[PDB]
């Protein structure tokens, strides 16, 4: 049995074949929108401090002016197209676009004496090659004010690259987000934030070679970025009243708070002057994810919907052009309008078909397979398309939200681990080889959704049956193949290679510097997690700290293994008081420094039992970001 | 093969005997609470205005003075025992409780001229019998204030039955609620109404026959009430700050807001003029769902334990007794202390090792498994044991918070309808004999968790098989002898009666008048679930409606079968305008008012295409409340 890329098979080559009778032939519109603006193109190289390359728009040179392989539905493979199209973008006069140098977009604006940024890209060292490309057609100006637009790592990611952390601090440069901003942030990429990174992996596929046959897009973009520095600084300004008029460096500026909706912290962006609205990530020209691949916390389509309409609403009119922070605008207003209701119109269906479904008995399968397409004229709309959110997936996620992922069916409550269910649903059919030779009969009949299911159950209760792999990894390849969704195509991917050759090893979150940003009460939050509960029980102990330079103090209380904190007070009759500042801990935390240096050095004071510290921090687990997916741990 | 209820196993009765070992001597301690306090009890039944029972108590006798059967576990039959305890009690002079009389209790506070309420039970025949019962022993005061403590039917559903609408509607008596009421109560309880009062039913096993091998308890509560009058009154002050001080009615009212933990809208009471905290549902003695069988939006359990840890600073030190809004009242400031301890301690680890386990890879069956108890001391706490809440499921919830329902591993990426995989799975292990077989096989070996899913399976490919469905059952039952999980025993048993006898005909909102709290948008917000896409594609159309009494104006607009609602706003274009009342809306809602008859009498105006309207109401779908949950759809 062969662990090679298997080419597309008689039954996937023609199933692609299909799809290009059933695609419109309201082609190069699209394209149009996608090349419009252009002065510099990029197809170059991003590299770091050590050289490595952290992007790469060469790599996707297969898909430009060619026409699409088997190993690709020929939808999609358009779409990767169309993401192709890369650089520096004139929208309007002293209106720039940068694409295609991240999975974001930048939109920077030239100001009066300076300029206006909206999004910091993904890593400092996209932003800063975005920036060298902006100055490269465009006169140097410094920075007055940047917009997050949204609390997602490729909008805030790219910030300490371009503007001091200092200047925020103190005033000088004004930075906008929306409301709940840094609580959000933090969660979704720190808290859960290994499994996050790890889970992303998939999500874009990048450890996945760049091909035909492998890698080929991402939807809202190509991939992210490999081996590159994850920033935060945390905003200044907090926008919360759902509608605010903020003026700086002479740019007027109106934002929506579409707080819930693609992001739980996000906003839309309405630029006056020029007559342009900056929907963010709100309305990208493919359907989005209510439930992320990566990982994160169901999005509520019912309000998506309406912060499109009160959109369409409120600056409908008064809009020429719609730029996203993800792929190309769309140019006039009566296309913005349409573009805004078929929006508004997809997500308010998703929500209002699944739970008129769930009044009807269905269960969140039942939901994916009886909506098979986006209602009417909505099927139609290139830039409603599955490429990067499910339609099937978005549908499971409404009932995720209103009911949860039990199902009500008894029989559902208490699943066996994955392990455990393996090996009693090999057993139940037969053994290893009744199971492998049902697998071939499935990959043969052409049914790898059942193939997979099958070779799951097998490679779980037998990680060591190299048959098993191999079966299971050609029948996810052909899914991948099959498939007009981006994502999904990058997960089964980046299964198949797994299966086959094991985990690559790379940290998502190695480069880092996120944790810059943390107070001490999220450094605690993390350090709750991080806690062996196990081991720590027995252990049971208080602990004050004293922040001398922020004047915050912080109570940590361990109980029954449980590690809880109290902000703003201090337990008198503590085992020990850690006296010290904001930076020390930075350091401490980054490893930097030595535990009993500290305390010579003077920079970390002890009131106390001292060796109830280094016990606590004996007690705390660090997580692998390189854990198994499509195998059990480790 | 026999379809009757079947005695405990001999594994089952074995394994229940074991539990008698194992739970802690210091029984007593929690009866001795439950039982202090009472003035008048009760064991009676209610009854509905058609004279059909709505509540028995005495129907639970057989736990009275009883050892536990080998049909229950021993845990749950003492949980069962302290549920029996009924009646009205008296926490301090002015302070009473009605408990057992309803699933939830209710708390009256005697003030200077009337009663100061806490909760209004779930339906108005359940909220009248308490004030009976009050009323029996205690001076007839009217009611000047209600506390709906959280978004929870049985908190709120009982309102019409003892405060009139208008009289709120005015401000004679004042209604707190904690912020955001309103919108979580009628989302969760109307919007996926039709669905969570359906899973309900098994959520509470309200069909399943009261005995030993059978309905005994359902954790916080017996059961719910059937045949009974849900309502619904908007209150009109909301408790908007982190924390609030109210007088009313010479009574302090201390709120402390906590959104996100056991209701999205949720506060705890203090009052200090007794030294009593009212915790509502955050605390109560037996660990809660952070994720609901009924099914409901996932609970923030760092958040909880927050709160919680909160109400133990500022209010702990200054507590005698704390009560809630289920089960009985803990009394002594240092046991309350550490009983809120305990609570948080729960929580805090129910997130914190979850999350844990998360970053080291783990999927949410594999977390479920893994984690078998809670740590340390917490352990051996009676009021801490998975009688409403399972420990499993709530891992799993946390998983669902922060991941969600897909556990990254792509073969999992796009899951069979039962059906589907029912089909294939028999198929693949032999055919229904060939599994029956095994099924038989699993029930001797008492692994009637296998049995379960087995046999899932098989019911799904052909409900007909009543074989299949007969050891479903069985093996459904045993897990249900087995069970300390009161939810999930209630599951079980609905699941096999339904198995065996077919789903009963029962309306659980048949009574419900929670439409008549319903603002229009609400209304339309209805409108657009139970309008079915595939009939009202093609019917594209557009309608104003203006709302003479409230004077209020809603832009309906119908677009690719997906309806969608602008507050505030009318579209000049519309097809027909339609002029009528709030009270003239309701009588066509409640189907009392036909169309044209409406027309006639002047109470509805049309403007532009009259045929429109009845076009539009022909296009919306009726839910029936029965559908089958242990096997597929009628
Ligand atoms: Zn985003
Ligand atoms: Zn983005
Ligand atoms: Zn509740
Ligand atoms: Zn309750």
């Amino acid at each position: 049995e062969s662990l090679d890329s298997k080419p597309a098979s008689a039954i996937t080559a023609a199933k692609n074949a299909e799809v290009l009778k059933n695609l419109p032939f309201a082609d190069r519109e699209e394209f149009e929108a996608a090349k419009r603006g252009l002065i510099a193109p990029f197809s170059g190289q991003i590299k770091n401090a050590e050289g490595q390359v952290v992007w790469d728009m060469g790599a996707y040179q297969f898909l430009n002016d060619k026409d699409a392989a088997d190993t690709v539905n020929p939808s999609l493979w358009r779409q990767a197209q169309l993401n192709n199209i890369a650089g520096l973008f004139e929208v309007m006069p002293k209106l720039y676009q940068v694409r295609g140098l991240d999975p974001a977009n930048m939109t920077i604006i030239e100001g009066d004496s300076g300029l206006v940024l909206i999004d910091t890209l993904t890593t400092a060292e996209t932003a800063r090659a975005a920036l060298d490309l902006y100055f490269q057609h465009r006169p140097k100006k410094p920075i007055v004010a940047v917009v997050y637009s949204h609390s997602h790592i490729d909008h805030f990611g790219g910030a300490r690259g371009i503007i001091d952390e200092a200047d925020v601090k103190a005033g000088k440069v004004k930075v906008f987000a929306p409301s709940g901003f840094m609580e959000h942030a933090v969660s979704e990429n720190i808290l859960a934030g290994t499994a996050m990174a790890r889970r992303g992996q998939y999500q874009y596929g990048v450890m996945v070679p760049r091909g035909a046959q492998a890698q080929v897009d991402s939807g809202l973009g190509k991939t992210t970025a490999t081996n590159a520095t994850n920033t935060l600084v945390a905003p200044n300004v907090l926008i919360e009243k759902p509608y605010e008029r903020h003026t700086v460096d002479g740019v007027e500026l109106e934002f929506q708070l579409t707080l819930g909706s693609e992001a739980p912290s996000d906003m839309n962006i309405y630029l006056p002057q020029f007559k342009v609205l900056n929907t963010a990530d709100n309305a990208p020209p493919a359907m989005h994810n209510l439930l992320t691949p990566r990982g994160a916390e169901v999005r509520d389509a019912k309000a998506w919907a309406g912060y499109i309409d009160a959109s369409l609403e409120k600056y409908g009119d008064r809009t020429d052009v719609l730029i996203q922070q993800h792929n190309w605008p769309v140019w006039g207003g009566d296309k913005v309008r349409t573009y805004l209701a078929d929006q508004r119109d997809m997500y308010a269906f998703l929500n209002n078909r699944a739970l008129n479904l769930m009044n009807k008995g269905l269960t969140l399968h039942e939901i994916a397979a009886e909506v098979s397409k986006l209602p009417g004229e909505l099927d139609r709309k290139w830039y409603l398309r599955s490429y990067y959110g499910a339609l099937s997936t978005n549908l499971r996620a409404v009932y995720q939200r209103y009911l949860g992922f039990y199902d009500g069916n008894p029989a559902n409550l208490d699943p066996f681990p994955p392990v455990e269910a393996g090996k009693r649903y090999v057993e139940a059919m037969g053994g290893a080889d009744a199971v492998l030779k049902q697998m071939r009969a499935a990959i043969d009949k052409g049914d790898y959704r059942w193939a997979v299911q099958l070779g799951n159950h097998l490679v779980f209760a037998d990680p060591a049956n190299k048959d098993a792999r191999a079966l299971q990894a050609d029948a996810m390849e052909q899914l991948g193949y099959q498939t007009e969704n981006a994502l999904w195509r990058n997960m089964y991917m980046t299964g198949a290679m797994e299966l086959r050759h094991g985990v690559p090893t790379y940290d998502s979150r190695g480069k880092s510097e996120m944790g810059r940003a943390l107070t001490p009460d999220m450094f605690f939050d993390l350090l709750a997690i991080r806690l062996d509960t196990d081991k720590a029980v027995g252990h049971d102990m208080t602990l004050n700290w004293v922040f001398e330079d922020l004047k915050q103090d912080i109570a940590l209380t361990l109980r029954n293994g449980v590690l809880t904190q109290r902000v703003g007070s201090l337990n008198p009759k503590a085992d020990v008081t850690v006296k010290l500042t904001k930076p020390t801990l930075d350091q401490i935390a980054a490893r930097k420094l030595d535990l009993p240096t500290a305390i010579k050095q003077g920079t970390v004071k002890l009131d106390g039992d001292g060796k109830k510290l280094g016990e606590f921090f004996g007690l705390l687990d660090s997580f692998s970001p390189k854990f198994n997916i499509v195998e059990l741990e480790h």
